């Protein structure tokens, strides 16, 4: 896979004139958005997790897109008004270190050609074109073997016209190291290089192929008439050809698998690997590097935490925790307020852990006088707690109850499977040992890989523990994979493609704006609530945001079924209620949806209450 | 999801004159494949399980093409030289339950145009494109909400040009019903119906949107200057444009996950659903009930098998197996000739199961003798063993072991990780009880889902033991699913729609002809590998055929790593071996490897062998 691109973007743009005196011609805009920052959005799509943008010109543009983009970083070329694009390629190499796409900033293009260069298994491939009809077109000159002899934008001084240059290549490294060596050597008699003729020199010695896309669809934007071509004709065939590969967008109020990407569904899409290659040993490792972040505050080292990922659900992954984390020796106190604390109860009960159970109300908060007194007692070595109660939306304090455990001499056990990412954590400051979550919740992406963020030393305090299970034993899946790179057994292959994709894209967005847009998604649905006349089962301060618990109207015109069937012909997926109790339904608000979608769900809701009298 | 379609394949194609004489004018060929087998691929490869094919002219094509593909059924109007398109459409009708894609015969399209309908919201759905210059359009006339209004092959007899119909539509069955009485009503009258002028007609009351795709690459063959249009120009374009979307192809010569298909991939690309859904409950019953017939024969009465899917690899399952099938009441016997034996008696230690373990050779044949003399000791009353040892591909014969250990009294758990859609299976006369499989190996799915194909009676009698896990407790995780049609925790979703794509692949290629393709590999590799001096650790007649276990050559010339690293450089992916104190590579040939591939490996092979002084 392509992990890194570059964008040369240092030129003047001269020939777009008054356009161009105070912008660089990336930053002209068709549909709304900047047309390189629109490239910037479909490299990230396609998994590219750095974006090397070789600044010059209004570098200051630049700069302040780097501020949107996490995955930007800028480097000026100083001179750039004296060199050609080589030049501003030479000033971006040093921080390209493998395989990478290779982009000019005027471009606009169907995405297809990325995931195309990136799945061709030729490693130096230029992406070419049939005829444009454009001007300014660059003509390739290809052998027997399609590989590139020469370049020129006069086509009679070729011996023959392969296709047009598109303007993105796939390039090695050692390709890239070619090219800054004959442009080094020649600072002084070809100043103003450009890099498609560094790029055919290299072509002399290493074999660089031309991919023909006779019906490719692209633009590059060099003036006026070609601006022309890409507002009237290019730019909207793209944005067909875009969407004909958009997937059916369901919008789901369940607390995950909830909606996602397309990029987090199309990263499931690779070339077949086997999973012991030192490759996919490398992304296993950069996914317990970069999972482990997620929960951390940026004080806390790293080093002090381990992820452990399993091929497995969430349940899955408590039950690593409860079954792996407490020797007979001990004493395990359970804190049962929800669906998902008995279910760890009874995961320590089938193993027979020693155990109490501390019981309290599924919606009200819990009496932290009376689990002090517990803690106090020094019956319990560990703790086992959920800290968001998907039951019904009641937020646990782990930042008041863990350390409080800690104080105590306990280690800490949590859930956190509908917490993590979703709010911020910090396991240090928590108090937090061990904890739990999934691929598939706040983190957005798909499901099938569970893992543990834990406490290194109490991670390793556990090695002489006898083990209760093979599959599900943290101390052995963790120790494998520390001594061989490798995962113990076949692990989700394709649903860690995914979860790549899904950290990168929360990188991106960042958990804490990622908690305020569920949190906006939450206030929206409260105030239609409120308007309606329902009552919520929890008090809005003792709730995560995430899902909210709704009272079922009392009217027998009501029902789950028909308030579903109707939500569902609207693209909306509800969930039904989870207390034998007490009658209710529940509306999350996490994954992909976006206020507005949130929104116009509740005038949905809105009509139904209505036409059954409620509201 | 969209899993029925039906293609109107009646008609005479009369305006093409003598090549129509003999022949429906879907078996015009481009590229070497009747247009209309190459519509059938593509459906099948957009999760499609059933096409209906309404046949009348020269059917018997259309029959023998349903031989090949069977999701395929035929049903004739015997009436087609005197109705039109829309009567041919109403003798498929019955056979037509759900929402579907309704295609034209003669049609060549841009797969894309599946997609795109599949995957927009709106459930009655016509895909049309800007003009063509092609002759025969048929122009659509829309409303400002792009929904259906009128339509001719006359653009004057329309208020406006939206676009032209392409021939393929997705419809939902009441619509199809709507139809179907509109024409009923007028058989007298109009019994030359064209399916278009009924699909207008249902449009007065049911809104029918269109979807234009102007720059759609397709075309319709009617008469030599559509066919025209159609080989030089329209058709090298789809070629093109479906070769976009192909993902790179790693030839896998390891285990599992081996080679898939793209279209395996792709069926992770899906409608995001929450899994507790009655849609998804259907889809992993439909999987259960497919996934334990390629266990068993024909003449078995699947009704007396269950399958339980859990979200965990093959050790996973092995562990619901061991964990969940044997009581503290009684006593396990575990056969350990090789990694994954051991590995059930190491779970089976854990778990602290009364157990023996028979150990014999990693290579060598098990002993049928002394195996017997251990049954009839009467000290068990479980054993669990592996069918195929993918450490060295030695397979063990459970054709004579299961059933012995059966009439010996004992319950029967197997590992066919391996072995499971790689080669026929029967459990009821394998004497098998317990069987586990996962999603990546010989079914040709994504890594995911494991799963324990069980006799349905056995499996009742684990009620009474107490669970050991939870997670893994094969009878809870079977009950909840039996009680609910959900399954107990969040499954992963993405990963069983591809394996209800590999397992419709499955049932298209068939598991026998699985095994002879991969034995058709193995051969090849068999014949090259005494061609170069190199010797094979098991006996060919031990063998599974799906993995082969090579002696490393002695010169110091050889490694594994150089090996590896050039095969990678040719896209070939070869493993290490397993074993401690001999040393071996392994060469696998499962997934969707082709044979001509495998002979490319063993050029490759000879190449890197003789560099090293190997193979003269
Ligand atoms: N294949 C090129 C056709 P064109 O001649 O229009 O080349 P450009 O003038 O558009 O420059 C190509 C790219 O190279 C960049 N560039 C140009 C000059 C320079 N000194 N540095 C650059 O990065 C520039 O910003 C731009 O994105
Ligand atoms: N949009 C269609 C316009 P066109 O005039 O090409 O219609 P065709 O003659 O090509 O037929 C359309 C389809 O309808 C089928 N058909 C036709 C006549 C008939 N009695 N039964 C059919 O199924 C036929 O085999 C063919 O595949
Ligand atoms: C707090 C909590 N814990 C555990 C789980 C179990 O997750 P899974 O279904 O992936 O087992 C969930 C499921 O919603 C959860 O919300
Ligand atoms: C016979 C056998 N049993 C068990 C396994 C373990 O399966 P997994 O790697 O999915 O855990 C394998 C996988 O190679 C196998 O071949
Ligand atoms: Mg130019
Ligand atoms: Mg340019
Ligand atoms: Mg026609
Ligand atoms: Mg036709």
């Amino acid at each position: 896979m392509i992990k890194q691109a570059v964008i040369l973007a240092g030129g003047l743009g001269s020939r777009l004139k008054d356009k161009t005196k105070t912008m660089p011609k990336g930053f002209l805009e068709i549909g709304g958005t900047a047309i390189v920052e629109q490239s910037v959005q479909k490299l990230l799509a396609h998994g590219i997790e750095k974006i090397v943008i070789g600044t010059g010109h209004c570098n200051e543009y630049y700069d302040n897109l780097a501020k949107k983009y996490p995955a930007i970083i800028t480097v000026k070329n100083e001179n750039y008004a004296n060199t050609g694009s080589m030049g501003t390629l030479e000033v971006c190499a040093s921080f390209v270190n493998e395989s990478f796409l290779l982009l000019e900033s005027d471009l606009i293009y169907d995405s297809a050609g990325l995931f195309s260069l990136i799945n061709d298994e030729r490693k130096n491939l230029i992406l070419a074109s049939g005829a444009t009809k454009s001007g300014d077109e660059v003509y390739l000159e290809a052998d027997e073997k399609n590989c590139l002899t020469g370049l020129s934008k006069n086509r009679d001084a070729l011996k023959n016209i392969f296709g047009e240059l598109v303007g993105i290549t796939k390039l090695t490294k050692s390709t890239l190291d070619k090219m800054c060596a004959y442009a080094k050597i020649h600072h002084s008699d070809l100043p103003k290089m450009e890099y498609e003729h560094a790029l055919l020199e290299a072509a002399k010695t290493i074999p660089v192929a031309i991919k023909r896309i006779e019906y490719f669809v692209w633009r590059e934007i060099d003036n006026e008439d070609h601006l022309e071509m890409a507002v009237k004709n290019i730019y909207p065939h793209i944005v067909e050809n875009e969407k004909l590969r958009a997937v059916r967008r369901e919008v789901l109020l369940n607390p995950g698998p909830a909606t996602t990407t397309d990029s987090v569904k199309y990263a499931q899409v690779s070339a077949d690997i086997c999973p012991r290659e030192k490759a996919f040993g490398d992304l296993m490792q950069w996914l317990c590097d970069e999972l482990k972040l997620f929960a951390l505050a940026s004080e806390t080292n790293p080093d002090e935490y381990e992820t452990v990922m399993f091929g497995c659900s969430g349940t899955g992954a408590d039950e690593v925790m409860v079954s792996s984390c407490v020797p007979d020796t001990g004493r395990l106190l359970v804190i049962d307020n929800g669906s998902y604390g008995a279910r760890m109860a009874k995961i320590a009960d089938i193993y027979k852990i020693p155990m109490d159970i501390f019981k309290s109300s599924t919606y009200e908060p819990l009496d932290l006088q009376k689990l002090e007194a517990e803690f106090a007692t020094k019956k319990y070595t560990h703790l086992a707690c959920v800290y968001h109660e998907t039951t019904t939306g009641l937020l646990n304090p782990l930042h008041i109850i863990c350390p409080m455990a800690k104080k105590y001499g306990m280690v800490t056990i949590v859930d956190a499977v509908s917490a993590y990412c979703g709010m911020p954590m910090d396991l240090k400051s928590l108090g937090i040992d061990f904890m739990a979550s999934t691929s598939n919740k706040n983190i957005q992406g798909m499901a099938g890989v569970g893992f543990v963020i834990c406490n290194k030393a109490e991670l390793e305090k556990t090695k002489d523990y006898p083990m209760r299970n093979y599959y599900l034993n943290l101390y052995d899946q963790y120790a494998y994979f520390a001594k061989t790179h490798q995962t113990r057994f076949t692990p989700p292959v394709q649903t860690m493609y995914a979860l790549r994709q899904a950290v990168l894209e929360t990188k991106q967005e960042t958990v804490q704006k990622r908690y305020e847009r569920y949190t906006a998604c939450w206030n929206i649905l409260v105030a239609a609530i409120k308007k309606l006349g329902l009552k919520m089962l929890v008090k809005e301060e003792h709730q995560s945001h995430f899902i909210t618990a709704i009272l079922e109207p009392e009217t027998p015109k009501y029902s789950f079924e028909a308030l579903h069937d109707f939500a569902a012909e609207h693209s909306f997926t509800i969930y039904p209620g989870k207390l034998g109790n007490i009658d209710t339904f529940r509306i999350a608000n996490i994954g992909d949806i976006q206020p507005e979608e949130m929104r116009r769900f509740t005038v949905k809701l809105k009509e139904y209450m209505n036409g059954i009298g409620v509201g």
